[PDB]
């Protein structure tokens, strides 16, 4: 059901991550005359996992989704195609303070809503997906800065997102990446930054402890900033039970959203883009 | 596999449109916590429906109106798409209190995507049998970039009336006409038979100082784009391909900021 894509029509690839599941390029399509992203996936065997799998992540189609366009089937090579998200990723919003300097307010919000809607539906899909590695590095980006996550199973088939249940191996897996993105979108700082040993981190995790917060980590005028100290240290609760669902943040993230008018948004964006300019 | 949505699941119906092929209205998911809409449309009938609204499933791009389900009840069949906050090109262009500006840049994008959108239903694979484009199914989304929805007369080529693959250049050189102008075409003229007939003559909308003003960005080269894509000879009109060439020079001449500065104003100027 899903296009193919012959390899020939993309032009002027370049590099933009290099992961342990593929290698992600822009191309620009000779036919569509737009910008795409290809994932490079590292035998008949493996050739018919690989469409199964990906046929598998063409039943998501929402708003806040990365759309998959199509699939290349070379002879050497397998491919997913997607939209390009110019933006590029959540992690390199909070962390390139040059680029940067502020990200109001309104914008994080709007950026944690669309997380959590995006999520919400994949849990809603029947069946669900099956395999979670929700990070800020697949948290995309698009020209007027909304959401597209791109958590597919692709990341399984860091840890500092993977909950302690997970480090020997639920539906309680995603919420507690999401608590850890929720405080690094606030704080805008390293989870865990002290801490240079993954397995340190592992262990540290794994005994209950969690990213800081106090008055230097969590500033004082993030809005509703208690309840949402409340959502994140119970979003990833030692115990998944204690955890809630996405219709719960949903819940609890609407309130939030509604003290920004429409406009504030955009004036978000904008300012954003204007700073960037130098 | 088009996902079947049930119909239960959707609330607070509120009234978008009213046309010929079924009635629209906004509605709330209730497990996806978004607004989505709903176009309200024998077991011959429903099975044809359904195989037309699965190869529309196939057309995925940022331009095409993303279909997120279909409501499959006994008695009543439904198309659910993302919900467009900003509503019709139509509205847009013709609603003049509300919008008493909008700023050439952002027309000029609006011209773009949608030639953008037109030019991957064409090259699909296979091409879509049904052409309809029209002011009324171009969306704008809460930034006012464009989501067709193509899947009135003025926008249909003389030949319909007396080629396929001719008929969308034809309602495209319409629609830019419209874009530029925010006339009404023919408006004039009140009776659809003299519409028809003066089209099927080789009439169209008047292009003047009047209809479109001097100091319409690249005016000569718009009127040229338009004048080609309403041929009387479907032959000597052009390809997409050829009008995304002539447009993606024009669209350079704006910054990106150009874009959201017009979109904001657009906004203010509402209140
Ligand atoms: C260099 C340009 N930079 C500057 C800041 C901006 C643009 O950067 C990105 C755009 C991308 N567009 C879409 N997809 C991406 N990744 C991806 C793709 C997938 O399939 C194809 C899957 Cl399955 C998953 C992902 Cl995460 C993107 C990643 C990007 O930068 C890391
Ligand atoms: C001025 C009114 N305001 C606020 C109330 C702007 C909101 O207006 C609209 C939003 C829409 N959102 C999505 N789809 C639409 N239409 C549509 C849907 C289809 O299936 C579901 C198909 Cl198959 C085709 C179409 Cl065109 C929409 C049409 C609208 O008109 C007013």
């Amino acid at each position: 059901a899903l296009p193919t894509i012959p390899y020939h029509k993309l032009a002027d690839l370049r590099y933009l991550s290099r992961g342990a599941s593929g290698t992600v390029s822009s191309a620009r399509h000779a036919d569509w005359r737009v910008q795409v992203a290809v994932k490079h996936l590292h035998l008949d065997s493996e050739r018919k996992d690989v469409l199964r799998e990906a046929e598998i992540l063409h039943k998501a189609r929402f708003s806040y989704i990365l759309p998959i366009l199509g699939i290349c089937n070379e002879p050497e090579f397998l491919g997913i195609v997607t939209e390009y998200m110019p933006n590029g990723s959540l992690n390199e919003l909070l962390h390139r303070k040059t680029e940067y300097p502020d990200v109001a307010w309104p914008l994080r919000f709007r950026i944690l809503h669309e997380i959590a809607l995006g999520v919400n539906y994949l849990h809603n899909m029947t069946p669900p997906l099956l395999h979670h590695d929700l990070k800020t590095q697949n948290i995309l980006l698009d020209n007027e800065f909304h959401v597209k996550i791109a958590d597919f199973g692709l990341s399984k088939w860091t840890i500092i997102y993977m909950p302690p249940e997970n480090y020997e191996p639920s539906i309680k897996h995603d919420i507690y990446s999401y608590a850890v993105i929720t405080w690094e979108v606030l704080s805008r700082k390293q989870p865990f930054e002290d801490v240079t040993n993954p397995l340190q981190i592992m262990y540290s995790v794994s005994q209950g402890h969690r990213p800081v917060i106090n008055e230097e980590s969590l500033p004082y005028d993030i809005p509703h900033r208690a309840r949402m100290i409340s959502l994140i240290e119970s979003g990833w609760a030692q115990n998944p039970d204690e955890r809630p669902s996405f219709l719960k943040c949903l819940i609890e993230l609407e309130p939030v959203l509604r003290t920004f008018e429409e406009i504030t948004f955009l004036e978000a964006v904008i300012q954003l883009k204007k700073t960037k300019l130098q």
